[PDB]
């Protein structure tokens, strides 16, 4: 009731703070290399801040079949989570075609998760399993193609990737658990407590995640986005 | 959905599920190799088609809109799979990337305008069918001109692979307006159950059958197609 | 209204005429380079023509909370307006990553404007201010990185960009003013005159804007789309932070 709107505000204020920070740093290096990382970090927080305002105002919260569905989360995630995987893919030096495949799996994961959030007690679990299935394929890529590519970059880029990869995996693994423990699955935790965990995860997965990216230095991010080094990484990754 | 409709929604589902395992196995086996995009594109095409077919089995994307029951999950399926099919065919033909995007934009326009007719009145569903068919002819033109005029300029065994897939695509895609205009969206001359039979047979042919011929071309061939 | 239906037809006819013109010039520039410009201009007018037809038939005009919302405009704008900024981005020689940022902010502008169009009198203004904020940042980029990159390019191309930029700026400024003075905000102007303004703005911003693009020489258009002349304006722009 009141706990839901309070923690919806905590998420919205957390997103806005990241917007000011990422937006300032992104426009401070508009002519530089590595600009795409604070730029992507800014749009991820911007899209999340808007959608969090849609839920605060109740614009994207709707009862479908007896359950109050916060469907604005899926409008958020279907855009922000592919951008996060793309941002991590550029740092890892992964081939863009494999990045597009991982982003495609992410869209499938979010869309099927939305179907489960709108489904009945029998079928909300079925779509949860299918979405989790694509989630494991994403986790497999983050530990295989992502890690094998980044290992072939300089030590500081591979160091930044592994930190961001571990941050991503630890945070994202909690999302389906919050989903299944909330109103979409087993109504064992309250909606307010579910709103609490989602906002804490969202701020960590977007603002805290983006902070680690921009805190790597202008030289690091410029090297991670450099075309010569990326094509060098993709080539070396393919010869094994 | 009725008994025949539900039966043929399952045939399309199983067809896409089978294609997923084949294309998915081949895709992750060519991960560090060239030509990987073709088994991967074929996998995502069958994967997105499989999920949408499941939504229609469960009636999640089956709804009455203006009296009629509209299977709007098909247009969620088509607006994604058909642009990917033309893009995969555009890379095999060695087409310029800017005109691949243009052909894909014309394809999205075709699916969207076709969806408007699916939910419209018998006066205006035929009007949008003609608009949708108009862009379909422009795509058939590009398939017979720019697609063929760029595959000629490439390796002789790639050009043969293109002409096979393209002629498969053209003959298959031509029946879709026929079923639509003869189905519930146009003149209801065939039943919804019989209409779903045609869509299931066509979808499995144009996705798993089409995708099979692509991956059945050899690894050194698909590597040359992606360079 | 009778006036809205009339001016919905004017916009629809204006978009169709633009389709015939740009489609003819596109199919006459097949294996030439610079083909993307009349083809981009053609798709912009085609998407707008189809969406204007959906509004004529009332398919995309619906009472949402009881206010008549022409939500087909936002289905149109969320597609055509990012293409216009992208097409202008290629002419200006702007780096593609910054083009994507402007395009993303443009989609943000249309989406938040659609939310305001369907919301109550308290919060329709709040989303109007949010959308106008991203509009100001886009105008900032048009005067900043767009102009700084086209300045270092050919004299014929920089002249074309500035003409298109001034045309875009002047036309796009009127949209939030029509919006806030129309049914979406304070209902100061009627639905009929609001339909007039949107039709007049849309035709000029798509048919007239694209006309200036295609009415440039095939020399200028081929040079504006060149891969390595776009790599050189990017290399010079990215290294001249002086
Ligand atoms: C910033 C928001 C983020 C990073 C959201 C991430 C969300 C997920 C990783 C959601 C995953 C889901 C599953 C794995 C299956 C069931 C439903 C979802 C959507 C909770
Ligand atoms: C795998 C699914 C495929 C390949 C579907 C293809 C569908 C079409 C080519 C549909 C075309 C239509 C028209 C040309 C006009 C009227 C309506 C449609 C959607 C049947
Ligand atoms: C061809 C159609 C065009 C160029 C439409 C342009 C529309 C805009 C620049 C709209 C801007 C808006 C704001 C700046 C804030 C409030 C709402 C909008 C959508 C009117
Ligand atoms: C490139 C590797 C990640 C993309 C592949 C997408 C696979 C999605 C897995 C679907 C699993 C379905 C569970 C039944
Ligand atoms: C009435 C619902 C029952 C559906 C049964 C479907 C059986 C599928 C037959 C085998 C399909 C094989 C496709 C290649
Ligand atoms: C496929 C290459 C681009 C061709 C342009 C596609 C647009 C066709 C629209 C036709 C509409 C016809 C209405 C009667
Ligand atoms: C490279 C293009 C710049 C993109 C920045 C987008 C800015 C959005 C501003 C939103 C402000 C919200 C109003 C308070
Ligand atoms: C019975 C629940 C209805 C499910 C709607 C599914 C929407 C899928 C959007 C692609
Ligand atoms: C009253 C209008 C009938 C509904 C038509 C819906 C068309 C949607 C086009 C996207
Ligand atoms: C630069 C701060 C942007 C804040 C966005 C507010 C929610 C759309
Ligand atoms: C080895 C680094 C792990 C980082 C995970 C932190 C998530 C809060
Ligand atoms: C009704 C109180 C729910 C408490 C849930 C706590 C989950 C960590
Ligand atoms: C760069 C040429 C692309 C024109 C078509 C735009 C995609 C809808
Ligand atoms: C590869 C498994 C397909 C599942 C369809 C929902
Ligand atoms: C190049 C990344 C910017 C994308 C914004 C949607
Ligand atoms: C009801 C307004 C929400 C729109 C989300 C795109």
């Amino acid at each position: 009731s009141g706990m839901t709107q309070f923690w919806l505000w905590v998420g919205f204020i957390g997103m806005v703070i990241g917007c000011i920070y990422f937006g300032m740093k992104a426009s401070a290096m508009r002519r530089r290399e590595g600009m795409e990382f604070p730029l992507e970090s800014f749009f991820i927080t911007l899209w999340a801040a808007a959608l969090y305002l849609t839920m605060i105002l109740g614009e994207t919260v709707t009862p479908i079949n007896g359950q109050t569905v916060f469907w604005g989360r899926y409008i958020d995630w279907v855009v922000t989570t592919p951008l996060l995987l793309m941002e991590l893919g550029v740092i890892a030096g992964l081939r863009p075609k494999l990045i597009a495949g991982v982003m495609g799996a992410d869209i499938f994961m979010i869309v099927t998760g939305f179907i489960g959030a709108v489904e009945a007690p029998p079928y909300n679990y079925l779509w949860w399993l299918i979405s989790t299935g694509s989630f494991l394929a994403i986790l497999g890529s983050l530990l295989t193609e992502y890690s094998a590519s980044a290992k072939r970059r300089n030590g500081r880029i591979n160091s930044l990737f592994q930190t961001l990869r571990n941050i991503l995996i630890v945070l994202w693994i909690c999302y389906p658990i919050v989903w299944i423990l909330g109103a979409e699955g087993f109504h064992v935790i309250s909606v307010g407590w579910e709103t609490l965990c989602y906002s804490v995860l969202d701020v960590c997965a977007k603002v805290g995640f983006g902070f680690v990216v921009v805190s790597a230095g202008n030289e690091t991010l410029a090297q991670a986005s450099n075309s010569d080094r990326i094509m060098e990484t993709v080539h070396s990754y393919m010869q094994s």
